[PDB]
């Protein structure tokens, strides 16, 4: 069985400090979890808030910054999010991954300019998009070079404020790329956001079968600048991480073969 | 209580193919003690799409194949009812009595389904929000009823399609018994028998109370569902995985 | 141009002196309006209400002979509906058309029953249902004898607790049966209801074409028994209706051949 | 204020069909003075599903050419940018500045646009309910836009479907001006023609300030959109029957 992917970290690059108290815990785990490989994740920018007034961060220079510190005092791998063509450089200097934002999915020159870096590529599915319309997201980057591509489902628009997980769509996205399952932005409410259903679903998707998890995760979530109501306590982390390892283990033997 | 499995053919093509069906599920039922199987079928497919398509053989007929179901092989029995007047002769038969998802809020066939005693499951309608089936429980409760049971079998997404949002397990779990149907959820109404056993493990892992799955000797030839009806052949394997992901994942079922 | 439809009355039979009282308005309005069918309406019985404390009706024997004394009274064609295949034969003693609910619309015998009285048949859309797939649904009731057939949009689920008019119906539908906008229960919230767009989606229906509306309506709605935040200010009916014939007039030239 | 028709080609394909589409808006221009037509092309379709379809020539030539219509015919103009830079350059022709629906949320181009001074024409996202607009009309404000424009466009409904709620012109309405995007509409994404015209009979029954309708003297040969862009020719009609239209109901339209 291929290393399971986790990747985790604060939802924004509230502060350096806020990023190394995380990563203290990541790096924890990783020595614990030997067969996971575990990815460090944080927004230098909340480009795409809803509200003008909320927070978005502190800027790509200080984030590139913060983040590199995580890399270089806990060795662990990082990826984090662009929102224009041009950022994909600087950015692909700390980042192993780097992550095209849900409302980015489609656009090309970011797909391209992501896809040259020689760095991973995960695109975040757009909630607009249906899974078997991924395969030309993942033929995009391809064209543009990227040799390691994962797709993150992250929930689909159900109505109004509200998002449902088609889990259908991880075996269907799984015929062209990894794929990562997205527990915090799933179960959020969009203009909102229900924890009670992180555990839930995750174990679903870990049933299903998946190439990896994506969860938010902060010291005291409430008190967040981003998702504050999704984001995961960090102290709950090491359980949901050994229940999904455990629930993947007995399914595996019933993932089918694409 | 017991990890319940609702199994058999979608229609009731004749009392022969029961039976045979009856026969492999007696055989699981000997193999796997800990659930409590109940062996489904319908005498009448009384809402089908085109007038031209197969109902059924009439409720009189379909009693008497059930009956010789639960006789020959001490199998517990369920089908549905589609008017209020068939909640009292199929009881004679019925451990469980389903109400159709189209019909979960017709306020008198609950209440003839909860006055004869029985335990009633009640599909979940493809327009029903999960918290707005307390309202249905509630009916039930009021008409006598003591065993309920609530179906999760999709909800309507867009024109011809239905999705399975997993968070109605445990909103439904607080006033009632959940079961997952894994062959309804997966129909395009107006399916894909690919995505069969990745949602039942997913049910699993989130947490039920029991599944339920339309199985035939021969899918492709059987007179209803025959795109979703799972091949006799694979549900003795289905049954042992979900049972073992059950296992390891019911530590960590949330309380209620 | 085809008389155009207007189906109206308070959505329950909350007693005979309501329906009196509708019906007076309604006859008034239909000789100032002659180029107009009028249609009365009510239900003897909301047999899918949400909740068993709910107002459900005065029963069948009661409902009809109150809307016969409207029929009596007034000179007005009646429809009612019908919720199991015995009560089609009483009702189509009084009811000019026999309505089908919208959760009923693929319940073959009770189709069959309403088709074989002789009487107009009216099926409600089902909020689950696809607009090509009414196709099937006068397929079923042509065979059972029905020569007069109605196909009601009344919305289509959108998320949970939702519903949305989707005004491709009205075009898609008209290929096999003579279509009917419902303005009252297109803007309810399912376990809820807006009346602010009520004006606004019926004067859209009318632009786009359908052959009448139906529209709940009651002299003092918040003291309703049914559908209180969606029925209709009685006194408000007039105007109404006065507007869709305008728009319904000028847009006419511009209707597209099936 | 009055009523806009924002027209022309999905794609800059060529200075000419600008030219040639810029001739016949000027037209109807001409005859329609109660009306502000402003002419729209995109310089690039930056969003297509696939690597290998027509993108464009470039914002250079796309701004030339656009400046080419407003020179020759004395007609606004509109064009959507892709990305913050865009804004300035493309601000010296033209006068709405028009934001892709799945950017509708990207503060930076928001802000961007705004600060060229120009109006700008937010196309609401497929994933957007209409109340949450709001924050997207207080961001432009926020940056000093002083013109500003929701334009409806559908919204998701299932997979490879759009719906259009109605209910969306009276809300957004409350704070900003309101415009009807006909023919991506009816799109189906990953759309029907026959559906365009009904609906935007609609939209002005409904009430609006403006409709969007995206031209090509031969859609069948079109580069992008080739599905649904009207047919040159049926254009004045189209305009002529909302006119009439919005005569008549405008008495109705609801105050705010
Ligand atoms: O993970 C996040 O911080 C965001 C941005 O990429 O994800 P999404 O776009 O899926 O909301
Ligand atoms: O299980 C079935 O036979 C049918 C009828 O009860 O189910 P549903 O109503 O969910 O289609
Ligand atoms: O008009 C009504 O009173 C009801 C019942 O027929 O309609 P619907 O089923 O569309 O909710
Ligand atoms: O009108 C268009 O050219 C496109 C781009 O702005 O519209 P939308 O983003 O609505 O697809």
């Amino acid at each position: 069985m291929e290393k399971f992917l986790v990747i985790a970290g604060p939802c924004a690059i509230e502060s350096e400090e806020l990023l190394l108290k995380v990563g203290e815990e990541i790096k924890r785990l990783s020595e614990k979890f030997k067969e996971v490989e575990f990815v460090f994740k944080s927004s230098f920018d909340k480009a795409n808030r809803s509200s003008i007034h909320s927070f978005r961060g502190h800027g790509l220079e200080y984030g590139v910054k913060a983040l590199r510190k995580v890399k270089e005092e806990f060795g662990l791998k990082i990826t984090t999010d662009i929102h224009e063509s041009w950022q994909a450089e600087p950015v692909a200097e700390v980042a192993d991954i780097i992550q095209i934002p849900a409302f980015l999915c489609r656009q090309t020159d970011l797909l391209l300019a992501a896809a040259k870096t020689g760095r991973a590529v995960n695109v975040k599915k757009g909630q607009f998009l249906a899974p078997w319309d991924t395969k030309n997201v993942v033929e995009k980057l391809k064209f543009g070079g990227a040799k390691e591509i994962y797709l993150t489902e992250r929930g689909t628009t159900f109505g109004y404020n509200n998002l449902v997980v088609d889990f259908r769509s991880l075996p269907i996205m799984k015929q062209w790329a990894k794929v990562i399952y997205d527990a915090t932005h799933s179960v959020q409410l969009p203009g909102g956001g229900m924890r009670e259903f992180i555990f839930p679903l995750i174990r679903a998707a870990v049933a299903v079968g998946c190439d990896g998890v994506f969860m938010e995760t902060h010291p005291e979530p409430e008190k967040a600048l981003s998702d504050a109501s999704t984001q995961l306590p960090l102290s709950q982390l090491e359980g949901i991480i050994e229940a999904i390892l455990e629930i993947r283990e007995v399914a595996s033997k019933y993932y089918e073969t694409i």
